[PDB]
């Protein structure tokens, strides 16, 4: 199942300093991780120690976790450890602008759910596990990665040493462990279609109430695609690089489809790449940019995430018209 990081691995990180000029710079939304992979799992130790305080976890436990969790992500081209961090980063830029909100357990649980939410992705979706009855899909039979995802987390923390949350009470590690698993699903976005409606019906019709424990889950439920999505709040050329990656994993499953005598939908599909400006406009308008507009009702400190959405949903309407610049590889 599961791999451990090294000695030399977690020592190290309990060293690292984030340079100081990145304090500034990691409090803002639009902050790209992209230019700093060795400092990647130091980003997430500040990040977590700035929400949750440096003494919310055990060091070494903490950089025990966070090198094996880096270890348990594979070499995909999109959902790997860089977009792990990347989303886990959003998440900490909401949790900052709404801190009082979330209660110290959230802001833990969801940090570390949004590092290990995409925990041992293949490359393939759900889609093509349960059109192929992959074994995940006979043992998941809804939401059938991210019920792996939560599977391989919980994997993690019981590795010896592991264990960052077994200082909390016997109820509040229950606790915890239940955020983690509803964060984690509700990253399927089949749910999310469901999760925007419901909510948006709560907030116009005034009903929304974050005391009620079911409204606050699905809060955090948005979050949670808010912040695995932004990718599509960043600046345009790291929105297009990113597309780039996603796209690459998308056309290496559809490439397994052909053979299997299956013609993948257009997406997945190598030989259809100019259908892709299309298809982002499509789902800007389906899923991105409902999703931001609604978290932003519900948490205003979030407009700038629905305001660069907005931003770039017009650069991809600009390469429909033609009138895109020069683009770098
Ligand atoms: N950016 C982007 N486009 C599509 N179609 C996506 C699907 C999942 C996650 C991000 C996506
Ligand atoms: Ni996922
Ligand atoms: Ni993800």
């Amino acid at each position: 199942g599961t791999s451990i990081c090294t000695s030399e691995e977690w020592q190290g990180l309990m060293q690292f300093t984030l340079p100081v000029r990145l304090c500034k710079e990691i409090e803002l939304f639009h902050f790209d991780i992209g230019p700093f992979e060795n400092m990647w799992p130091g980003i997430f130790v500040y990040m977590v120690h700035r929400s949750c305080g440096t003494s919310c976890f055990e060091l070494e436990k903490l950089c025990r976790f966070i090198m094996s969790v880096k270890k348990n992500y594979r070499r995909v081209p999109y959902h790997n450890w860089k977009h792990a961090v990347t989303v886990a980063h959003c998440m900490y830029a909401i949790l900052q602008n709404n801190h009082t909100l979330f209660t110290d357990l959230e802001r833990k649980g969801l940090l570390i759910a949004c590092l290990c939410h995409d925990l041992d992705h293949r490359g393939f979706s759900n889609s093509y596990l349960q059109k192929f009855d992959h074994p995940l899909a006979a043992l998941y039979s809804t939401s059938t990665m991210e019920q792996h995802h939560f599977s391989q987390t919980v994997s993690i923390l019981q590795l010896e040493g592991h264990n960052i949350f077994s200082t909390l009470s016997s109820s509040e590690y229950e606790q915890v462990l239940e955020i983690i698993r509803k964060a984690i699903i509700a990253t399927d976005l089949a749910l999310y279609f469901g999760n925007r409606k419901q909510l948006e019906e709560m907030y116009q019709t005034g009903s929304l109430n974050l005391n009620n424990q079911s409204h606050r889950d699905r809060v955090i439920g948005l979050m949670m695609t808010a912040c695995d999505l932004c990718s599509v709040t960043k600046l345009w050329p790291v929105t297009k690089l990113t597309a780039n990656d996603i796209y690459a994993e998308f056309w290496a499953e559809g490439d397994e489809m052909k053979k299997l005598g299956i013609q993948p939908i257009p997406m997945m599909d190598r030989d259809k790449k100019d259908e892709v400006p299309q298809g982002q406009l499509g789902f800007y308008n389906a899923v991105a940019i409902p999703c931001y507009t609604t978290l932003t009702q519900i948490l205003p400190p979030t407009e700038p995430l629905l305001k660069a959405c907005r931003d770039n949903l017009s650069q991809w309407e600009k390469v429909i018209r033609g009138e895109e610049t020069a683009t770098w590889i």
